[PDB]
């Protein structure tokens, strides 16, 4: 049948939620994807049972055979090692093995890097995958702005989903916070400061806090998975439903901001055609010297993983 | 059981779309009542049956008695003619005629207006019902913004939410439409401009086109009350869900923008404690000149209700 | 874009709330056609904007040009005179004019036809149309069980969509009620009979009560088209879908039920090939007779309308 | 505010995708209570951006306080140990303390129990907390019969959803499957073996791996806590929501199949007033030999426990 296929490149636990999540939202058939023996069959299967509480017909497979790319519309990667610049090398050989399957089964699929550090390993997998330049993204500015925006609606009690921001330029340590850009309910953040229902060290704390999120979780013993997924799983729904959603991600530069040849957090619209616009923000010159920053630690990691 | 209840004080079309929304989202029991004998009772049981299709377990009722607004979660008024000044007296009647059981049955209820020309007929209720300040809204903004908002979404080809806008004052002719607050994905419209992905002329048209947007369906031999449902009914959710949207609704003004004792349109959050926050937008002079000449509008027209 | 395209012919009461319910659950583009000029424009036009509500990205264009059809992925049909047999022969006219339209525009789509008699009106459109057989269907049992479903619910006081049942035969005043096919909670019905919560008196006046509906509501003043439409919306949900929902639709019997060259209600699968199985019930000789009156009736009126 | 609040006592695999469904579903505010310092608040953390992608607003707060039971709506217990007869004790003393905390702080709560043995530890905690017959059960049909529902929906190629089954008495290997009562789209099974379209030998071996389900998920190296998720918020849903639904699951046994002073599966309806109705499914003496195995064998382990 016509319905989606999405293949997850990884079946571990941001892989277990997407799975989870499509199922509930309908969106495709699911095939969980890993090198482990077995226990992507066992995940499958685990989740294939709730398309019974959730009135829905996704299909869920476990598989070892990369060979079941083949018809897929999505396929979403995490795979790879996280236990540093060493594993830059590892992670690259296995961007090549995933291209090469790309490549040979599915090169009309839309992809989604997620993979660390994510503005390196998406443009490795888009040229080993030859996939054009519109049907790759990487996950990073959905998943680092839910932070910002979460925080700042936490402390000015409005709906989540009522503030919006912007950070761009990389995903990680280097991602640009870019204050001039916030709004909530549409309106400039200035306006909440000028009026003292939010302080800018206050901002500067909640700044802080977003680019060291994914640190806080781990050192209080969890690792962040539910966030990404639900990120990532946004991103593929707009693409699958053409919502033409604008969603920050990494995408191939070429002039915007000053920079080509190499994959950069931006605004970008997400629809049938994949990334349909890439959206340049009309930074100043000391927003472009942070986003400058962000693409030359980029292009540091890129070099080693060769 | 504490599902909310919700009485629809008018059972006309929009009374009718108002109706198919609750069971969809299955946020209440609906009571449909109207002055007319029968017709609520025959559009309440259709609308009942649709449970089964949407999952839900909505009582929808008929009534033609005043006293079913007893235990009232929600009140939603259309009631009122239609078929000008001169009927603004009449309208003026049924307001207080609907206050007065308000009062008597439901004065906890959170109550939203939309009987024309609203910012006047929500401040009648306000004062005939007796209800605080913060138990009471009108529709405006949602419904005049999502114009303007899906307008320029189709323009530049991105989903309609991403699109956010504010038109404050009042509801109606005199609405006024605030270019300076218009963001595409949270990003200032202006650089869209810049960039000549749209241009002033272009929006001067989109804008005559959101003011005009009534008189244009009424002369295609149709009547607007598919969008002024949605609008109300995402209002009437942000109440009962307490999602804290933030909004544009009209509401007593006690100072903003430089008006008291009058209700007009601006952004505020809705949560389970009704009108949690009225923000006040920091307007240049020449966007509070248009917002005086609204409210001098309402008041002229408040004038000749009594 | 993939998106589907969902054409609407007829643009009344039903093709309103059908227009509604595709953007609140985003499942496609729709035209709204009429031959009526302007109005179904105006229509459009105020169902376009709650894109902005329901956080969708569905088009909504009015159209009064047959052509239109182009591209449709699924057709549904309410135009038709409705104020007796007299109408038959002038509603066979139709059938033919719209067939042979999309016969020639969109003869790959999947077609709903709603127009009374449906289960004659629905043939005529096959013959006329020339679509394969598993590509057409007629509303009925959907409907009439959702009122019969309904109404058991709220005597047991469980979940509307908790009550299954079956009608088969045809639409209108010869459906028939099949009290053995009925459960609850998937329960045989009867144990619930037994148990005496609920009598088999109770049941009679609930099956008349259920025969009788539509008649019920316009006596009451008002006209059936909420639920009509959102049993449409169901079938045409499961097919876009590819649910596989169970769902009792008029389809053409090739010997089922002792039944050849003419529709009627039965259960059907209905997923991305359409009617992809028809599903006989093994009814006794008593029900089967009723059986036979329905489809006589279908035939008289077949008869009248060439 | 009047947001329900659902304190989740145990933080582990099953807790993090109750909370994440929690959020998508806007269900409620959640506290995930965990005996291991900081990592529920990792969780949560972690859990609580994702109300930006789902447009909700729920709080997710970590706890390693008991006391943040006080006033919460819904508590669902999936603590204890599971690594077999020896950890009976143990999980009894969990009960013990879960239930002291419960009788003070949230006396009028619904409680869902998960906890294996469920049908055990339900009554175990029942008789500590004080809480009302109706205002406690345990997970168990709803989780079995997804599984059976699902497989012989993947046989018949129809929607999960549409078939229909009970799974009585107990949770774990005794549970009892009651193949008089499956249906698809509402029509007995039998119809199906009859036609040819699934055979006896095909539901036996169904059967036996529903009865095997979590073994052979386990043995494929996974776990299942999805499924097991998505069937309490099921249930969980129905009682905020008032939905009404008939769910089978562990209820306190008064008669009903010749059994009293002891907990069992069976079909109950959940709503605002917790267990509304418990159903007796009429069984005959081959199935009632079945449910007998089962109850004796939650009492022999309920006499170990203490
Ligand atoms: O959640 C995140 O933002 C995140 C970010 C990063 C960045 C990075 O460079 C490596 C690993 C992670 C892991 C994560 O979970
Ligand atoms: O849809 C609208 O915006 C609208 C606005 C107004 C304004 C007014 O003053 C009278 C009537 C209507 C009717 C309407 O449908
Ligand atoms: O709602 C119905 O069931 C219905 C049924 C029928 C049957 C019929 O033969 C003509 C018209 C209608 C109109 C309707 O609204
Ligand atoms: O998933 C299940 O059905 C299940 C059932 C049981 C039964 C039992 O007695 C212990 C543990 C489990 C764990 C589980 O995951």
């Amino acid at each position: 049948a016509p319905k989606a296929k999405i293949v997850l490149v990884g079946s571990g636990m941001i892989g277990g939620v997407m799975a989870t999540l499509i199922v509930q939202k309908n969106l495709g058939d699911v095939v969980l994807f890993d090198i482990v023996k077995n226990m992507p069959h066992g995940k499958a299967l685990d989740t294939s049972h709730t398309n019974v509480m959730a009135y829905s017909n996704c299909k869920v497979s476990g598989s070892n055979t990369y060979d079941d790319l083949a018809g897929a519309d999505v396929v979403i990667v995490t795979a790879g090692f996280t236990k540093r610049d060493d594993l830059l090398p590892l992670n690259n050989k296995i961007m090549i093995e995933i291209g090469g399957h790309i490549k040979k089964n599915c090169p009309n699929a839309f992809i989604i890097v997620v993979t660390n550090p994510v503005d390196v390993m998406v443009q490795l997998l888009h040229q080993h995958s030859g996939v054009p330049k519109n049907k790759i993204i990487g996950l990073g500015g959905v998943l680092d702005t839910s932070r910002l925006k979460y925080y700042i609606s936490q402390k000015l009690n409005v709906c989540p989903r009522d503030v919006n921001a912007h950070i761009v330029g990389a995903h990680g340590n280097k991602m640009v916070l870019l204050k001039r850009y916030i709004t909530v309910g549409g309106i400039p953040l200035q306006e909440f400061i000028n009026n003292k229902l939010i302080s800018d060290a206050e901002l500067e704390a909640i700044f802080d806090r977003t680019v060291n999120t994914a640190l806080e979780i781990v050192n209080l013993h969890a690792s962040p998975y539910v966030a990404p997924a639900a990120a990532i799983i946004e991103m593929a729904e707009s693409y699958l439903k053409d919502l033409k959603k604008v969603l920050i991600c990494s995408t191939l530069l070429e002039g915007q901001y000053g920079h080509s040849d190499i994959f950069g957090g931006t605004p970008v619209v997400l629809g049938a055609n994949g990334v349909e616009q890439v959206i340049e923000l009309q930074l100043n010159s000391e927003e472009k010297a942070k986003f400058d920053e962000a693409i030359a630690e980029t292009k540091r990691m890129k070099a080693l993983a060769h």
